């Protein structure tokens, strides 16, 4: 038993990250097979930092402008494009560790690993949640850029997220590996803020379920409720709508322990009404809402990968 | 910026991972070279179970009782001794993935990365300390045991746990990689409790500094004490006493921040006597214990591991 914000093995991961340099400007690189991946305002400098355009940028570039550092192995780039806010270098060598992977965009809500990089060298490997309104609450130093967040599904790694900038609330945006911000976020320094977020319900939800399957048993209650009436309350408390969806996912959680998704929702009620009054829960004083249904599932019953 | 419960990256220990499956039990292993490390509870069954001699059980084994799976490929054992409580498994093949590594034997107060596995297969990876009651609070299910906890150091890993078992509070207990349990446990099963925990000062103090470089600034106050008023305090709230060394090994996030160590325990004091009153630092709601002086300046500062 026990309960921990598990990340995926990073391993398939760390044989994929590279150091690209251009002009004055160092971030990390995705290399799959012979293509490496990385934020497109590597081509930007000190000036070009607050309205570039890109395209413009970009048909300024040679290929020998782009330094690709593989460990101490140099790579040379035969190609380049830009899709969207990622710039794809195409390379003269694949790499030999690339694994099966594909390109996913993920959900808000959804949880990943991300694996945090600098000068193309793995740092630390931790869980994180897309927000609710598109921010990740990252671990992310001057550097980082072009670091990936992943899932591995068997022997699949998904890759979802690539680091871009922070945020002046110290959260942090990027896009999926296609280039496409997540939120309404754009790589250029103009004003931007986060949003308001939410507190992700589902993801409560789950990780009640997760107490309990580790003998946590004490916010339960007699009572049940309607999806309605759990809404409503939900929405005083910033929590995002509970969909049919969300029930049905619930299912498999609600089966295993004997508690009805409703009569959970009952219980997360009364956690928010009245506080944990001085409780923990899986060591934890406050509600937490980033393990997805499936990481409970995967955490509690020892899912592994191949 | 941001603060996360980071692990190190897991890939250098995935490679070393394998299954060793003697009579009707499975678990992990670690191949390092031509030695595969395991729990020597592996040669015990169902009843040799509560009050096992190994000692006499390892002598009525022989090299071919033991199935050592590297993936999809078989390594022949040619060769077995008992260290304390791990079993070494001598193999034919010398594991070409094999990192530069040392087994240490930490601490308790010190943190390390666990790679938690089944039948070979990494599952996840997250961040642990060694309680000061010489148990860590995993994540371990049936199957989980050879898993091992680890530190990186530039480009060296240091082992320095491996699993055996779980205590009825579901918190868990094993060795360092010489097979000498941490703790007062033993590899029986017999009645044994964890013992009395307290929280890890330093630690706790390193967390509040990395707060204030986070930018959490709220639970500063005026006013310093001494480390016997400090100590005096600490102890009514079961924390682990402060020594002038771990004042010492403040020293850097101290001269960092520009707040004294005795002026951050006199902050730790007044969060201790009157709580966080409904508010949050670093996104916990609990005073954290397991981030050390080093990991605070690790994740703070961007060290990388090559
Ligand atoms: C990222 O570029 C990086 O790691 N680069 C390494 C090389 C030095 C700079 C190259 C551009 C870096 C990661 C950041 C740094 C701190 N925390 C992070 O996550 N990203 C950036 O530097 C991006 C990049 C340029 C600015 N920037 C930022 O993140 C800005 N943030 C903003 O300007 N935010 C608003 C636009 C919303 C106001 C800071 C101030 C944090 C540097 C672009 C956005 C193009
Ligand atoms: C570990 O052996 C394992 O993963 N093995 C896989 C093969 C099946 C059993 C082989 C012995 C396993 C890990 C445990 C399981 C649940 N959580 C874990 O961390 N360890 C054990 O099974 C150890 C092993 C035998 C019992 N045991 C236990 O952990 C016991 N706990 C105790 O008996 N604890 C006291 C002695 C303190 C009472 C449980 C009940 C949890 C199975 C030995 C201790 C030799």
């Amino acid at each position: 038993s026990g309960f921990r914000k598990m990340a995926f093995p990073s391993g398939k991961v760390e044989g994929c990250m590279v150091q690209v340099t251009c002009g004055t400007t160092t971030l990390n690189g995705l290399w799959l097979d012979d293509v490496v991946y990385c934020p497109r305002h590597v081509i930007c400098t000190s000036e070009d930092m607050l309205n570039p355009n890109y395209e413009d940028l970009l048909i300024r570039k040679s290929n020998h402008n782009f330094l690709v550092q593989a460990g101490n192995v140099q790579l040379r780039v035969i190609g380049h494009s830009m899709q969207n806010c990622v710039l794809k270098l195409k390379v003269d060598t694949a790499n030999p560790k690339t694994p099966k992977y594909k390109f996913v965009r993920i959900q808000p809500g959804q949880t990943f690993s991300v694996l945090a990089c600098y000068n193309g060298s793995p740092s630390g490997v931790y869980q994180c949640a897309m927000r609710p309104n598109f921010t990740i609450k990252g671990s992310f130093l001057n550097g980082s850029c072009g670091s990936v967040g992943f899932n591995i599904d068997y022997d699949c790694v998904s890759f979802c997220y690539m680091h871009h900038m922070e945020l002046p609330t110290g959260v942090h945006a990027g896009t999926d590996l296609a280039g496409n911000f997540y939120g309404p976020f754009v790589d250029r320094q103009t004003a931007q803020a986060a949003g308001t977020d939410t507190t992700i319900t589902v993801n409560v939800l789950a990780w009640l379920y997760a107490a309990v399957i580790n003998g946590d048993r004490w916010f339960l209650n007699r009572f049940t409720t309607t999806l309605n009436d759990f809404n409503l309350v939900a929405m005083k408390y910033n929590y995002e709508p509970l969909t049919q969806d969300h029930v049905d996912i619930l299912g498999p959680l609600s089966a295993q322990t004997g508690i009805a998704v409703l009569d959970m929702c009952a219980s997360l009620k009364e956690l928010l009404q009245n506080g944990m009054n001085g409780r923990t829960i899986l060591g934890s004083a406050l509600l937490e809402d980033e393990f997805t249904p499936f990481d409970v599932v995967r955490q509690c019953s020892g899912v592994t990968f191949q």
